[PDB]
Parts: structure tokens; sequence; C-alpha cells
């Protein structure tokens, strides 16, 4: 099929494009690159056996987007790109509505004007808001996220909804993702953040290789089984793997289609320091700090929809997970090349 993954020499994206190549799909990338470095296309190129077109350009220009899917006969779209850094996002608001529900709105109404219908949301957990009730189900209403990240996200899952309605042959997938780790197996491929890591991860592959001191542990008094926050991790392999079916199977298949995408199953803090630590064969340091703003002590998905629906399910574990991780980021610790 004709794809056109925005926001493809991403983190999430870059993986996805190698496998969608695998599958032999054509591949247009779009990415303005403000998170990521075009170092990455010739790996994505490599790993995917096949070439992938590349534009560099942003969500926001409607007239580029619309060009951009006419030119290339686009039948689906992935949307990944965005801005997703929670913090941030609650000292500079505006940009995230800017780029998140914005550009969304932007990439959709072109579109709209291509005669493009078939689409895929890079969604998250936190549109669950602060539910008690876990895991959590797509069946379940949304909730009230705490963060400007959180809530462009849901805003664009309503705008999705409405648009889908009034306009029925539409094809949309609200992927909720809930915590994508690791790399490609290769090593060769991987999280590649800026600055400071604001994911647990990535951090902790900071601290292992020797850059940072100690793993602060938000918080240790939570009501978990050692006390530290759980989530459910999930392999960035695994996550593109599903990206890869939902695309196939979704195409032309009329409605919302909503997914839960994790491994099922929830692992705290310590647990993730733990597989690392095996992973790297060292222990990793690390200290208790206080609660994380915003965090909430523990959830994890309820991953049977896409199962069933989708036959898809993750096939990778923690400690790959942290494994794949340790090999990217210890294969190439200065991450991509300027
Ligand atoms: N990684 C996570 O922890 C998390 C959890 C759920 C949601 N997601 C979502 O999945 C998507 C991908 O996340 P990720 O980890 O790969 O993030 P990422 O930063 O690695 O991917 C974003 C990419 O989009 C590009 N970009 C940003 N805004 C742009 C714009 N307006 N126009 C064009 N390009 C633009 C950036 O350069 C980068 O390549 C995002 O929407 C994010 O919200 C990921
Ligand atoms: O240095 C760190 C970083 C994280 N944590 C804890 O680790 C867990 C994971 O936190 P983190 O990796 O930052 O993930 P999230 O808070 O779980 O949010 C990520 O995943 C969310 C969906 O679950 C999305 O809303 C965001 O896009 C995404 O960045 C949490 O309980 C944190 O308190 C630490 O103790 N120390
Ligand atoms: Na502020
Ligand atoms: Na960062």
């Amino acid at each position: 099929m004709r794809v056109l993954v925005t926001g493809g020499s991403g983190y999430i994206g870059s993986h996805t494009c190698v496998q969608l190549l695998q599958n032999g799909h054509d591949v247009i990338i779009l990415d303005n690159l403000c998170n990521s470095k075009r170092s990455v296309l010739p790996v994505i190129e490599r790993l995917g056996g096949k070439h992938p077109t590349f534009v560099e350009g942003d969500i926001r220009n409607e007239a580029l987007m619309t060009e951009i899917l006419h030119d290339h006969a686009i039948d689906t779209v992935i949307h990944f790109a965005g801005l997703k850094a929670v913090g941030e996002s609650v000292q500079k608001p505006l940009e995230y509505y800017d780029n998140n529900v914005n550009g969304t709105l932007r990439l959709i109404s072109a579109m709209r004007a291509a005669n493009v219908k078939n689409f895929i949301f890079s969604s998250t957990a936190t549109v669950y808001g602060d539910n008690p009730k876990i895991p959590y189900v797509e069946s379940f209403p949304t909730g009230t996220p705490q963060s400007p990240y959180g809530k462009s996200k849901l805003m664009v899952e309503q705008i999705l909804t409405d648009l889908q309605k009034a306009q029925p042959d539409w094809s949309i997938a609200l992927l909720r993702y809930f915590n994508p780790v690791g790399a490609h197996p290769s090593g060769d491929m991987g999280e590649d953040p800026q600055g400071i890591p604001n994911n647990l991860m990535p951090y902790i592959a900071q601290v292992a290789v020797g850059r940072r001191d100690s793993l602060a542990i938000f918080g240790n008094d939570y009501p978990t089984e050692d006390g530290t926050g759980v989530r459910d991790y999930i392999h960035v392999m695994d996550l593109a793997d599903g990206h890869v079916v939902a695309m196939e199977k979704l195409a032309n298949k009329p409605g919302v289609h909503i997914y839960n995408l994790g491994a099922g199953v929830g692992n705290s803090v310590l647990d993730v320091v733990n597989a690392f630590s095996k992973a790297c064969g060292k222990p990793v340091n690390y200290h208790f700090a206080p609660r994380r703003e915003g965090d909430l002590p523990a959830y994890w998905a309820d991953a049977s929809k896409a199962d069933r629906e989708l036959n898809w399910r993750v096939t990778r574990t923690l400690d790959e997970m942290a494994q794949d991780t340790w090999h990217w980021q210890s294969r190439h610790p200065q991450g991509y090349p300027d």
C-alpha cells in the first residue's frame, strides 16, 4: 500500500517504517526533524531492505500535505508526528495544542482534500485519565488528562471521531500506546532523546552507560507491590508490528477502531531497573526521590481487543526490551550522527 508516515524519522515511526518496508509497502516519511535527524534514514533503509521516500516538512502545512498526498497516491496515513514532552507541555501549552491539535487538523483537512480516508493515530493511555479501574479497557469512557499534552491527544481523538461520523467512509484507528521501550534488535536503531531523558528506560540506559550518576525513583510510597510506580512496558518492535497489521487489516474498513497497545502486564520501577541491571551486567545505580507531579500509581493495558480483532499481541519480553535498549545505547552512545 502507499503509506504516509508522518514523524516517520522519529522514535516509534522509524521502527514502524522498517517493518512496513519489510512487508513491501511503499513508504513516504514526512518529518520536520525537530526531534529527529536525517542520519536515521539510511538505517531505516538498510534495516527495511527497501528505500523509503523522505520529505522534510511540517504537518501544519496544509498545502504541502495535500500535495504530498496527491503526488504520492497515498492510500493510508500513519500519524506519529507531534510533541510529547509532558513536562514541557505544562510550561509551553500553546505549542502543544498547535503541533498536536492543529497539526492533526491540518493533516486530516488535507486528507479530505486529496480524497484520503484511511488513518492511524498515535494516541495514549493517558486519555483514560485517573481511572481507578485497571487494566484499562477501550469501552471505558475517557477521563481528563493532567497535562496539555494529554489533553491535545484526547481532543484529537474527539475531532477524529467527529470527522469519521460526518464522513463515514473513513477508516480511523485510535492506537492508544502504553509505555514503549526498547530498540531494533540490530542495536543500530533506538530511541535517541536529546538532553535529559524524561522516560524511565532512556534514563536508565543513560545511567548505565555512565553519563548519569543515579536514577531517581519518583516515589516509594505508592499502593503497589514494591511501592514504586507500575506501567505496561511494550517493546517498540511489537508496537511497530501492530501498526503494520492495523494498517493492513483496517484499510477501507469504515469506522473508528480503538485499540490499546500494550503487553497487558504491569511492571514496577524496580522491576525495570532489575531487568536493565541484569542485561548490562552490573548494578544500576538509583535512589528514591519524591513523587513526580501528575504520576498515577499503576495501570496497564487490557489488550484483548487487538488480539481478537487484529490477531495481534506482544511477542517480546521485558528482558529483551532492556537488552535491546542496552545494545543500542552501548553500540551508539552518541546516538545518531550529526
Ligand atoms: N514514546 C512514548 O512514550 C509515547 C507514548 C504514547 C504516545 N506516543 C506518541 O507517538 C508519536 C511518536 O512518538 P515518539 O517516541 O516516536 O516521538 P518522537 O519525538 O521520537 O517522534 C516525533 C517525530 O515527529 C517529528 N515532528 C514533531 N512535530 C512535527 C510536526 N509538527 N511536523 C512534522 N514533524 C514533526 C519529530 O522530529 C520526530 O521525528 C507521538 O505522537 C507521541 O505522542 C509515544
Ligand atoms: O527518571 C524517571 C522516570 C520515570 N520514573 C517512573 O517510571 C514510570 C514510567 O514513567 P515514564 O517513562 O516517564 O512514563 P509515563 O509517565 O508513564 O508516560 C509516557 O507514556 C505515557 C502513556 O503511558 C504517555 O502519556 C507519554 O507520551 C509517555 O512519555 C512512572 O511511574 C515514573 O514515575 C521514575 O521513577 N524515574
Ligand atoms: Na510555568
Ligand atoms: Na528529552
